[PDB]
């Protein structure tokens, strides 16, 4: 099986600003004769979230 021939959406945009949140990617799924035949489904990505902002948040005086 090949996964990356079922393509990653874009990352997500950051849960925070700052104070480090996370983000996410996901394969675009198709469940079809390539996918079920060839165990895509074991060997397969499909989620990621991460750190996004990651700075500490600046504070203000
Ligand atoms: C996102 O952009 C940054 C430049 C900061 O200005 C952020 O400010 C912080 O916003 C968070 C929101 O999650 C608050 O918790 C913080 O108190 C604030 O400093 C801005 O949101
Ligand atoms: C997600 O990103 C991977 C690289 O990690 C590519 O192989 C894939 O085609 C998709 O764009
Ligand atoms: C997720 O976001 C990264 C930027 O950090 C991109 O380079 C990648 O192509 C995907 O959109």
């Amino acid at each position: 099986c090949f996964c990356d021939h079922y393509a990653w959406t874009q990352w997500t945009s950051c849960s925070k600003t700052c104070n480090s949140g996370t983000q996410s990617r996901h394969r675009q799924i198709v469940v079809d004769k390539y996918y079920q035949e060839n165990f895509c489904e074991q060997i397969c990505s499909k989620q990621e979230t991460r750190e996004c902002n990651w700075q500490r948040c600046p504070i203000n005086c």
